[PDB]
């Protein structure tokens, strides 16, 4: 099925920028 390659790339990292963001934000800043 096409939405098994096209959902764990599109929208995975659509949800990972609250992750992300807070991971570096613990550094020092964002």
């Amino acid at each position: 099925m096409l939405i098994f390659v096209h959902i764990i790339a599109p929208v995975i990292s659509g949800c990972a920028i609250a992750f992300f963001s807070y991971w570096l934000s613990r550094r020092n800043t964002k």
